[PDB]
This record gives structure tokens, C-alpha cells and sequence, in this order.
């Protein structure tokens, strides 16, 4: 058994703004390697519920390398641009009646973007 496999009935997955880099430690400033001040911060909220039992980074990279894998080959026309995908945390409720509850609370954190239930 796995981390990341998580039934149905219990996923929420909460979508990260474009512009915050919530799984990155360091970043870089005045061409130096530095402390990410913002890391972690929706991260930690959602670790903070009590009704979630795990939360897991699922960059954008990562969903389209798996989305070629499960549908056909890679899509090539946009091979050249960037990916225009969302950063998601995958977090796995307590109980299938916790999700309503969590996906609200997480659409208020700031740097979340969306959540899908
Ligand atoms: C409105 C939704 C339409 C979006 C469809 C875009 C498909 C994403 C392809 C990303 C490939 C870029 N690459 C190679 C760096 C990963």
C-alpha cells in the first residue's frame, strides 16, 4: 500500500495560485539562493485541519507526464510552451462527510486557487 492512493469518496484536491511556489524551499533573489518565505503556507493550513489526514504535493509537471501516460502519446503541439497547469495538493478527509467541509475551508486560504470536491 501506498501514500498517494486515496479513495473517491474522501479526495479534495486544492489547486495553487500560478504565481506561489508553496512546495519550493529556496527561490532565487539578487542572483542568490534563498529562503522561500512563502513555503509551506497552504501546506501547513491544510496539514492543520483536523478532519485531513494527509496532504501531498502533485506538481503540474507530474499531472501531464501521468495524463499522457493514461490517455495516448504526448500531446506535441504544445511541446514548446509552458505547462499551463495547476500546482495541487491531493489531501484525503477522515470521513467522505469531512470533504464538504474541507474543500470550503481551503478555498479560503490564500494562495489557493481553486479546490475540486
Ligand atoms: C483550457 C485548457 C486547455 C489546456 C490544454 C493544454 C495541454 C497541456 C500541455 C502542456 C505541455 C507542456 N510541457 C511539455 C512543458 C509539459
Amino acid at each position: 500500500k501506498l501514500a498517494t492512493d486515496i479513495e473517491n469518496n474522501v479526495r479534495v484536491v486544492v489547486y495553487i495560485r500560478k504565481d506561489v511556489e508553496d512546495n519550493s524551499q529556496t527561490i532565487e533573489k539578487e542572483g542568490q539562493t534563498v529562503t522561500n518565505n512563502d513555503y509551506h503556507k497552504v501546506y501547513d493550513s491544510l496539514k492543520n485541519m483536523s478532519t485531513v489526514k494527509s496532504v501531498t504535493f502533485s506538481s503540474k509537471e507530474e499531472q501531464y507526464e501521468k495524463l499522457t501516460e493514461i490517455m495516448g502519446d504526448n500531446w506535441k503541439i504544445f511541446e514548446g510552451d509552458a505547462n499551463p497547469l495547476y500546482d495541487a495538493y491531493i489531501v484525503e478527509a477522515n470521513a467522505p462527510n469531512d470533504v464538504k467541509t474541507i474543500a470550503e475551508d481551503a478555498k479560503k486560504i490564500e494562495g489557493v486557487s481553486e479546490v475540486q470536491d
